[PDB]
This record gives structure tokens, C-alpha cells and sequence, in this order.
């Protein structure tokens, strides 16, 4: 009976009456240090990401990966690159049915103590392909799906031309998350952008480290169905 | 007193009442085979390519570059790779007044002859990396204007990683052209697009050659100021 949060999230990305009949109103808006309210009469139909190709699941390790049913809380986030901004989405299970509870609008959480930030490096390396070239790590680990028996992988190193021929999309202006209990902190030294698509069992996976100072490219992984 | 059309072309992008003041309404409109007519109170203000950052110009071959102020013609064209079709725009400059006199959105016209169409490669070439990494000619030339002393070249080779690393940005969905009179003929073994910016002298150009049947890039070269 209990609602599971990606068939809610379809019904709610897709069908207008329920999405205003699923949200808290007026709904608590934290922006900028402070709080606002969006009246119901003001709400905007949010497709979310039901009109991209795909979208990201953000780690901050490789390890967080391997995971409930009894989970109450997501946490839904747009992360603008350009802006330097993040929008996160408060989803709370009630009585078995997903709610909207509050919306943050802040800035983009920076890492302090003077580190190269993740989202900042990301942002560059995705527009910037000769920076994007400079923050491979040598050697460029790939990993694919063996087509042949069953949870084998294929594993070998990348020249920069192939990195580039095989690499997926990399999104330029914004990255999703979807947090779901997984540790979400400014200070990780690692940093993981897992791609999925919507029912074409796409998969692509990135590990990122940051060594030396530089978060570089450690790992691409291709597990597309 | 004659206009120039990069001057007037920038006017006709960016006032509205000038556009519609230099167009022949009711305009003909050329389209499947047929001729429909754009009346006055019908006509949207094209910004044609004043939003873009760069646009591209076509040639058929490298020599054809080399060029009159005595031009009364120009055609502007946006090449639609997707859809497969083209609009062209014809421009005259008539007693020293440059006007709209006619459209045309049509079929893409397609190589015949059974031979491998230049729009049907470069639309592959520019959204499929392995099919980009494919179809570089070994070794593919890089040029780029020289640091020091005037007119001079730096002239070398690159590899699949460099090619991607330096590449301007390519165009994936449109292209566009300004035939001022040089040859555009749907059966050349050669192609030439010409990229240039508005305002920050960038300046990208790219040489293909149908090669046993296939066309591959043959030669970047980076004139950008
Ligand atoms: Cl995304
Ligand atoms: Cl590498
Ligand atoms: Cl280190
Ligand atoms: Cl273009
Ligand atoms: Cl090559
Ligand atoms: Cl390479
Ligand atoms: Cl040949």
C-alpha cells in the first residue's frame, strides 16, 4: 500500500492536479537567508526532470552505492553550474503517500578551507575540454559490461581520443541529484556522477578524486542495458 | 552611399520596424514544391542569427575564400541537419537598399548518384564521437596563426585526444551560410565551413574530403585573432 517514490514521481512530473494536490501550501521556501511562502494560486506545473534524457545520482564515494522500502525522505536537487546555485525538493512519505514539503534555493554549498571545489571543477571540465583533457588521470580506467555471462565486467585503460569518442553527454549547465540517505558533504575528497536514463537502461558511471589538490578523472564506467 | 550588408544586416536583426520595412509583402514564400505568400500582418521579426555567438560560412572548395562591393545578391541560409531542411533568404541590393525579396524552406538538396551526402556526414560526424573519432584523416593537419611576425602559419599534426581538446564547439542541429556568389553545389568531394564570432575575432576552419567514398576532416585551422 505504501507509495514507492519513482512511481510518485512520474504521476507527480506528469499530471498537474495531482502535483498541486501533493504539495504542501503555502509551501516554505528558504532562499537566501530567508524565508518565503509560494501560495498555491502562484505554483507553476514542475515537470522536474521528466523532460531530459536522462539524469544523475550524485555519491561521495563509491562505497555509498550499495544499498530500505521503509525510506520516508527524498531529497530532490538541481544543481546550476553557471549560477553557482542548488534547488532541493523536501519529498516526505505520509501515511504511505509522498508530500512536498519545502523547497531550498540557495547557493551552491562551496567546499572552505581553501579546495578545489567539486562543482566548480565540474563545471569547467565538462565546458572546457583542453581543461577536461589536463584532469584525466593517467591512466583512464574504463569498465564495461561483459557481453557474455552474467555480473562480469571488461576492464582496460583509455588514450584521451577514446575518453572523448566514448565518453556520454556530459551535462554542461546543470546535474540533478537524488538523495535518498547517502552521505551529501562539501569536504569529500572523492565524488562519484552516476547517469540514468528514462526506461532505455542507460548507465554511465564517473569517479572523481581530488589528488594533489586537482580532482581529476579516476574511472569511467559503462553498464547501459 | 551604397549599403554594406554586414552593416545593414545587423540593423535588420535588431530593429523591428527597419525589418519589416525592407521586406516585399506580400513575400514569396517557396516551399514543397509550391509558392505561398507571408502577408505583412503575418510576418514574425527574425533575429535570423544575432543571438548566436558564431556562425558559419560554406564553401566548396579551400581556393573558392579567396575573393567585389559591386555585390547586389546574397543569400543567407540556415541549414536544418535534423529536419533535413533549408531555408534560404534572398537578399538584393536595389538603387544601394538591401531587401528581402524572397524565401525559400525546402529538402535539404542531396548528393545523387549514390554517393555519401556532406549534411548527412557532418550531422553524424558532429553527435556521434565514434563515428567523429572515425572519420579523421590520418594524420589530420593543424594550423594556427603564428605568435610572432605577420601572415606567418604554425603548422603540425594532431591526435584523436588534441583534436578534441582544441575543436571549437561544433554545431550540432543548424548550420548556417552567406552566399555572396561563391559555388554551392550538392556534388563536391570537398567542403569547407568557415566558423567566425561577432566582435571577438574567433575565427575556426574546418576542411573535409570525400575520400574513397567517405568524408573525413583533412585539416583544422585556427586563425582566431
Ligand atoms: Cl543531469
Ligand atoms: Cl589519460
Ligand atoms: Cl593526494
Ligand atoms: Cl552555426
Ligand atoms: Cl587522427
Ligand atoms: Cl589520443
Ligand atoms: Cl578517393
Amino acid at each position: 500500500a505504501d507509495e514507492s517514490f519513482a512511481d510518485f514521481f512520474y504521476n507527480f512530473a506528469s499530471d498537474e492536479k495531482l502535483q498541486l494536490s501533493r504539495i504542501v501550501f503555502p509551501l516554505p521556501y528558504y532562499t537566501m537567508e530567508k524565508k518565503e511562502h509560494i501560495e498555491k494560486d502562484q505554483w507553476k506545473h514542475d515537470p522536474l526532470f521528466s523532460r531530459q534524457d536522462a539524469y544523475t545520482v550524485l555519491f561521495d564515494k563509491a562505497e555509498d552505492m550499495e544499498m530500505d522500502t521503509g525510506l520516508t525522505s527524498v531529497k530532490i536537487e538541481w544543481i546550476y553550474l553557471k549560477k553557482g546555485k542548488i534547488k532541493r525538493y523536501y519529498f516526505e512519505r505520509l501515511k504511505g503517500l509522498w508530500k512536498l514539503e519545502a523547497i531550498d534555493f540557495a547557493d551552491m554549498p562551496r567546499e572552505d578551507t581553501g579546495k578545489e571545489d567539486f562543482f566548480e571543477f565540474y563545471e569547467r571540465f565538462a565546458n572546457d575540454s583542453v581543461f577536461q583533457l589536463s584532469r584525466l588521470h593517467e591512466p583512464l580506467k574504463f569498465v564495461t559490461a561483459d557481453p557474455e555471462d552474467e555480473f562480469q565486467i571488461l576492464e582496460t585503460t583509455l588514450e584521451a581520443g577514446q575518453w572523448f569518442a566514448f565518453q556520454p553527454v556530459l551535462p554542461r549547465e546543470n546535474l540533478t541529484n537524488v538523495n535518498y540517505g547517502q552521505n551529501e558533504n562539501v569536504h569529500s575528497n572523492t565524488k562519484v556522477i552516476e547517469m540514468k536514463g528514462f526506461g532505455n537502461g542507460f548507465n554511465n558511471t564517473l569517479y572523481f578524486e581530488r589528488r594533489h589538490g586537482l580532482w581529476k578523472l579516476m574511472q569511467f564506467e559503462d553498464l547501459s542495458d
